[PDB]
């Protein structure tokens, strides 16, 4: 069994997949992914010991050379490869290797080039007591396919559409048996018109119904299409912060061309599949009234059609796959080539470049013609087939009408039923690349709506409290980025209400982490967050992200109108507070200086001017103030001092000189607090920060 | 004139270039492009003045408003609009205007629109005495199939087997004929047979040719497209430094699917028109012998298909434009949205982003109904077309069946010939969207071809110069990124032979710039730079960049072989020499520290190795020794402080305190240097060096 990798991060996860189907236990790709810690550069090793352990393998790491691999293992087992890249072996035949690698599938090696190419890390896993087999996953395309429940009267609209349009074809198609049998041979001419003109009518009447289906069709997949979409984005816009952090924005927007491909499935092949099946028992049961023999060959025609077009499907996909790596490479040399243009021309070595790319458009070119190649042969040995059963259908009915089994036109009329019979059938036969790449779609989209939702996650949620007016306590907290290293170890505080408190630190200390953790982002694996007695995991969700208001070094302002931006969680605003805002947030003037009216710094005060706003009951500023002018930090800092209605306030600064009248300070060195105090006692309380205010003065 | 724009921010070149054309003066849209300025900001209206007056217009800028336009004046203008574009007004009639932009087309405005959208700034062109017309372009159409020529074997041998291919279906085409004008009527069964078999091996014939002429044709495509691609990269990779800076690295990368373009026309339009034109004339021909009258049915068909499919074609572009930059829309809403869910998520907005999000999706739907409508009506009226002629032909053959004109089976051969007649016209008229969208793709490619290089544009080489060795002189020096403001004024500076200088400044002084046009990047447009009493351009350019090395302020590693990247200019270089290169720097125990031997601060030290490598008579290093602690900084300092056989060594550093013992410092402040001198002569003298010290402790 070899999964394929949905993405360019999920390597190990895809391998540890593998490894639990083969087992026996065949679980969703997103849940084993999230289990094994990935981030955007992957699990470098401990994801997947610890979620084969927590799934009840006997997980273990060793390094081993090409010795141990002669005497044995277990035959699952993932290896570590050098080509963000594990690949899983499989067995020990003579002189050989089988991997099973999730970029190219089940394949095989020599061991010089394995251990050239595999590093010494190696990954043994041995299923354990708790390893009840189970399939816990389910059949995505159904539940995209439930979405035509609701468009259960278009859907029956294009199938009688369908139905009538097929109906008239067959029926206009005997005009040429009409004209040879009766009309030519007997001279007739009114007839003539007249048959003509009623055939003419038909055509039109087909060329009308085949408008109407193909309106309703467009009309069926634009809006399958946008509810699909409409789900992924809803339900992404509601998962962790986990999610977001450890996967690429191109990882998320993938899905919706996935939808795109998904639509492409539903709206054509779900309809295609009955009306081609119906058309072509309704085909060949006319082709056997006809003349059996010549329906045989028919037959015959189109077993050997489906049979090549699937044997040269396959290679056509692979070498497809290989002309896509070669093309990415190539960009991949072309950008490097490009912007870093400077030190090529200032070496006169751009003779050498033109060389190396060379090499590049010509292994290109030279993949390309693998792809051509398959094409042609597909296309020669398909040409040959339906032209040469074409002219032997002509040959058995110009037989059968010399032993007169059938009668002139009738082999025409037979011709006509042949087109209209073997090209329905083929449009099915021609599916297997859309339906394939359909349901690759349809998992790697479906894997992500049974995430989590951050509502559900919460235990639970109380009611009577109302506002998160309390001293602010921090026990022994513990907190890690996915599985890398430990941020937060023995950090213990209490913030009291009313009192603003400036924690200071230099970069990496950790916290801007502290403030995520602050307002529920992430969670504490060890120890809890204390409000007014109360944990943070057991108020509402809601609650805290509705009286907490922050804002970091990173802010940014949607494209959209500044009032929407004042206002971006609260719908039901007047303007005089958006107006007191403007002006205490040191903003009205810089929106009046602007042009039109209410219709970095800049983005800074603006992020203070909506976090004021707000009007929490916490509000936290990481990297704030430091960017504005000495008149603007000033005025923001005796704004923010001169704040009612007993607002907690917490300044995160990098510079001690920039805040200094906070009633107590913290300060953070490495992963954890020193000292902690009002500027006057930390000044005489000798100790690091007596050296950091030294070192900065 | 409306001239499309080949790149998103070259606007305002367009518009001039459109202007110029109306006045009856057409040239490449690179000459302009690179001639106005244009960055990768765009243009502004200083720019496009300084262009028109260069040109020989009498170009001026002014700020008018609402009444203004209602005015009479110079009706061809420039006029700003912020969505910053261009449009070029062309008249102003009754309460109506006429525009032209190039990212749509030309169209029609408001007053009222055009006033909320277009800004107070307006440029007025008009033509100088000295404004002698021209048509300095070439037809690069031309040029490009030029690349066919020394290819004209394979052209030869793809013609006869087109020839062939036509004959063998065409007298396989009379099968039907003959079935039914003599061999079903007498009853013949050994002669059906015999014929039957050697229409057989007609058709295996006239595969097999297919076969051959689709391996000729694809091996032609392939060539050609690699020279082409391969000539445009070798010229590219000449152009000078002003080039990449003023352009982004898509800009420069979709060249490549520009020329593949270019090659789908060459490889198919030229063949395939030749190949259908005799396939059509003999066609035409036998149908005529056949019959006139359904001749000429014909010919109304393919007359009635043509009219239909460009008529459908232009609006089905404009269509598909509109939903591409609806796309795009969409896709940039879901990144900015994706990329900040942190505040989204601290503000309890999820629904706001929802239903943006589902009003831009509903917009793109509405969009892509559109051009699925026009597509429907098209192959609607083309299906009605087809089908309705094929029974006309039918009624009409039979017809003249009745009357002793034709008989029998050649109306049968007739409709073979018909399709084979039909085919080829009716894929000749559907190469309309290959001309225009491989002419575009065509002048975009071939404008950078014509721009001159950097070996062009020196002016003299030297024959006795061979060493850079000697003072360095530096006059007064004007030099300005393309029109923006001026950065470098009046510095004047005197370099030593041998002797170790350090350049001091804050960010954004211009001590990179410096060290670039020292390196004879870019050119100062008013002042010289002179070397041991030679002007710097009247030295060969191959000569300074194989004697100056440079380690930037954030060195790039091509991917490859250390070994290959050191010696990126010079492929003749000893083991030894190596060796001692990574000794220079420390350098050798990182790199045999690394997997095999020898295949940040790694790569900046890797740079470093290099530069001494090179071997250079100037060495300038900017930023290069601060990511290195203090243990290599000390080593390298003392490393370079000692060099031999006479080496200039410039070093760049914003860090006063890191570089101590150059025998002159030089000071940046604001594009002019306050003093020079050695470190203990100007402490004394007190000014701007000892201020910054004294800050900087
Ligand atoms: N998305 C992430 N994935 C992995 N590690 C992270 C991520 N974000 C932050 N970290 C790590 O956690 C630490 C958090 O420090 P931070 O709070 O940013 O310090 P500061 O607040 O001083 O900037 C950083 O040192 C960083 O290495
Ligand atoms: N590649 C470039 N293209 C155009 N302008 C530039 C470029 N690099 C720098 N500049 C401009 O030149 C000025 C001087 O920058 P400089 O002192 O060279 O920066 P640095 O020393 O950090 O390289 C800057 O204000 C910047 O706007
Ligand atoms: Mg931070
Ligand atoms: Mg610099």
């Amino acid at each position: 069994v070899c999964v394929r990798q949905y993405d360019l991060t999920d390597c190990g996860a895809a391998c540890l997949s593998s490894i639990a189907q083969y087992y026996g236990l065949k679980m969703s790709l997103a849940k084993i992914r999230e289990m094994t810690g990935t981030d955007t550069q992957g699990t470098n090793a401990y994801g997947l010991i610890h979620a084969a352990k927590q799934l009840g393998f006997s997980a273990k790491g060793v390094k081993a050379s090409k010795e141990d691999l002669l005497k044995d293992f277990r035959l699952p087992a993932i290896a570590n490869v050098i080509v963000a890249h594990f690949v899983v072996i499989y067995s020990i035949k003579n002189r050989i290797i089988t991997v099973a690698d999730p970029g190219k599938g089940i394949v095989r090696y020599s061991m010089d080039d394995f251990c050239s190419i595999w590093t010494g890390g190696l990954v043994l896993l041995e299923p354990g007591e708790a390893f009840q087999k189970g399939d816990y996953t389910q059949n995505m395309m159904v539940k995209f396919a439930g979405f035509l429940k609701p468009l259960k009267k278009t859907v029956l609209c294009i199938f009688l559409a369908s139905l009538l349009y097929t109906a008239l074809g067959i029926a206009g198609s005997f005009y040429i048996k009409f004209l040879f049998d009766d009309l030519i041979k007997f001279e007739k001419l009114n007839d003539l018109h007249i048959i003509s003109a009623g055939f003419a009518v038909i055509f039109l009447l087909q060329i009308f119904l085949n408008y109407y289906r193909s309106i309703l069709v467009t009309k069926l997949g634009m809006s399958i299409d946008k509810s699909i979409m409409m789900e992924y984005y809803s339900h992404v816009l509601k998962l962790p912060m986990n999610f977001f952090n450890s996967r690429k924005v191109g990882e998320i927007i993938s899905r919706f061309m996935d939808a795109s491909k998904i639509r492409q499935a539903i709206s054509g092949a779900t309809l295609t599949i009955m009306i081609d099946t119906i058309m072509a028992v309704i085909g060949g049961i006319l082709l056997y009234i006809q003349n059996s023999s010549l329906f045989f060959i028919s037959f015959i025609i189109i077993l050997l059609y489906g049979i090549i077009v699937t044997v040269f499907n396959k290679p056509i996909q692979n070498a497809n796959r290989q002309i896509m790596e070669d093309n990415a490479k190539l960009t991949s040399a072309l950008v490097e080539s490009v912007k870093g243009i400077e030190t090529i021309k200032s070496f006169g070595a751009e003779e050498q470049t033109e060389k190396s790319t060379r090499d590049k458009i010509e292994t290109v070119m030279k993949s390309s013609f693998k792809e051509g190649m398959l094409y042609i042969n597909l296309s020669s040995l398909t040409g040959i087939v339906a032209g040469l059963g074409g002219i032997v259908i002509l040959w058995a009915g110009a037989y059968n009408v010399i032993k007169g089994n059938m009668s002139g036109g009738q082999l025409l009329a037979f011709n006509a039923l042949l087109a209209y019979f073997l090209t329905p059938v083929k449009n099915l036969i021609d599916l297997q690349p859309l339906i394939q790449t359909a349901v690759v779609a349809s998992n790697r989209l479906g894997e992500i709506l049974e995430l989590a939702t951050e509502k559900e996650l919460r235990e639970d949620s109380d009611d009577f409290v109302i506002s998160l007016k309390g001293d602010i306590e921090f026990r022994n907290v513990d907190f890690r980025y996915g599985l890398r290293k430990p941020v937060l170890k023995n950090i213990n505080l209490t913030i009291p209400k009313g009192k603003t408190v400036a924690i200071v630190g230099e970069s990496g200390s950790g916290k801007t982490t502290l403030a995520k953790l602050l307002m529920n982002f992430y969670s504490p694996e060890k120890g809890d967050i204390l409000i007014n007695g109360h944990s943070i995991k057991n108020i509402s969700l809601e609650l805290i992200r509705k009286k907490i208001a922050f804002v970091s070094q990173d802010v940014f302002i949607f494209s959209g109108t500044v009032k929407e931006n004042l206002c971006l969680g609260n719908e039901n605003v007047d303007m005089d507070e958006i107006i007191k805002a403007a002006k205490m947030a040191n903003a009205h003037d810089f929106i009046e200086k602007l042009p039109l009216k209410y219709d970095e710094g800049q983005k800074q005060r603006l992020a203070i001017a909506r976090a004021l706003l707000k009007k929490p009951d916490i509000l936290i500023l990481d990297e704030a103030t430091s960017n504005l002018d000495s008149i603007t930090e000033n005025h923001i800092k005796d704004a923010i001092y001169g704040l009612e209605d007993d607002v907690t306030v917490i300044i995160i600064a990098h510079r001690l000189s920039t805040i200094v009248n906070c009633d107590k300070i913290y300060l953070l060195k490495d992963g954890e607090i020193v000292e902690s105090g009002s500027h006057t006692e930390l000044i005489a309380l000798k100790g690091c920060y007596f050296k950091m205010w030294k070192q900065t003065e």
